[PDB]
This record gives structure tokens, C-alpha cells and sequence, in this order.
DNA sequence: AAAGGTCAAACTGTGACCTAT
DNA sequence: TATAGGTCACAGTTTGACCTT
């Protein structure tokens, strides 16, 4: 189970138990430094089924749970896979 | 000649001579009340070729050039096409 | 002259599965 | 084994040129 939307989560990703959807979403967001805007009141419901209706709230729950921006690899460590 | 992207513009749209690209962009943005974020410093060049590279800057030139949000039809007048008496 | 409608084409994002260590 | 990035069909979104008005 993932800490952001409650889907199946095999292991931790960037510091938090997360599924492979929010894993990639958080990764892509950090990779592109993308910014989102909530069209509601910053409380859109983030479960397995409505996670993708507001990327701001999905990313605002990624940070609330405890996802780490820095664990996503940049600078020297870009395109470097596996452990270190 | 469109005031927002310098493309061909046959007539005015929501107050300003604009192309049908920036027309549809302006209409859709206001209709959906969508909001954008410039990934840069709100300085992206909006030409015919780069207009689609930053939607936030493209909408801030729509407003700077003087297109008016209110001309887009909502409430009573939505789905209403053509001119008005 | 200018409003909304249309929608094929282009464009973009998601995520199950993979490999890398 | 845990967890990093890679892949990329598949899905979802955006665009304007054109059309009806
Ligand atoms: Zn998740
Ligand atoms: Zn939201
Ligand atoms: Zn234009
Ligand atoms: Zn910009």
C-alpha cells in the first residue's frame, strides 16, 4: 500500500512507501521541476482512483507523507541506476 | 496580424485582432478557468512558432494585449452562438 | 465581424514492467 | 533483496483549422 493514494506499494521510493504510479509521478515532477495549480481548495481527494485529477494535490500529498525531492537524481548522478 | 503571436489574423476575437489559435486558447482558458505556471521567469517569447512553449506567458500576453475575459459567454449565454441584439 | 462548435491530428502523461546496482 | 532510473504501449489532453452560426 502507498502512503499517498493507498494503491499496492512493494517498497519505498524517494523515502516513502509508494506505488509505481506516484513513484514515477514524483520522479517526473522533480526531473522537470514542473509546477501545478489546484483548481479547488487544495484538498482534492487523493486515492488510487482519483490521484490524477489534481497533480498539485497529488504532489502536495507526496511532500506531506515525506517524499524527498533530493533523492531524485540530478547533476552528476543523472541516468545512473541501481544502488550506490 | 495577430497581436499575441504575430500569426495571420482575419478579424478580432474577444476584443483584439488575434489568430484563431490564440482565440481558441483564450476561449478555452477562461471557459475552464484553467491556470498555468511559467517554468521560467515569465518572460517566454510568444511568436507564431513558440506560442505553445509556455501557456502561462501566452495567457499573460493575451491579457497584456487587451483581450477581455468577459466576452467569453457563460451563465445565461453559454452555448449561445452568433451575435447578440 | 465575430460568437460557439467540431474533432482529426498532434501532443502529453500515466504506470506496469524492466534492468541496474 | 531494495530501490535507483529506463521503457513505451496506452491513455489522456491540447491544438487550431474549419464550420455553423
Ligand atoms: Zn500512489
Ligand atoms: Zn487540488
Ligand atoms: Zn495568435
Ligand atoms: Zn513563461
Amino acid at each position: 500500500l502507498c502512503a499517498v493514494c493507498g494503491d499496492n506499494a512493494a517498497c519505498q521510493h524517494y523515502g516513502v512507501r509508494t506505488c509505481e504510479g506516484c513513484k514515477g509521478f514524483f520522479k517526473r515532477t522533480v526531473q522537470k521541476n514542473a509546477k501545478y495549480v489546484c483548481l479547488a481548495n487544495k484538498n482534492c481527494p487523493v486515492d488510487k482512483r482519483r490521484r490524477n485529477r489534481c497533480q498539485y494535490c497529488r504532489f502536495q500529498k507526496c511532500l506531506a507523507v515525506g517524499m524527498v525531492k533530493e533523492v531524485v537524481r540530478t547533476d552528476s548522478l543523472k541516468g545512473r541506476r541501481g544502488r550506490l
